[PDB]
């Protein structure tokens, strides 16, 4: 999970849809198929 929380990237599900973008950069160090945006959204 390093890099993920690096880019304060939480760990979340493509499913989720982190908005509005960037903040959400595609992946880092998740499971492959999840998905990492800064910890903050909703």
């Amino acid at each position: 999970y390093k890099q993920c929380h690096k880019k304060g990237g939480h760990c979340f599900p493509k499913e989720k849809i982190c908005l509005p973008p960037s903040s959400d950069f595609g992946k880092m160090d998740c499971r492959w198929r999840w998905k990492c945006c800064k910890k903050g959204s909703g």
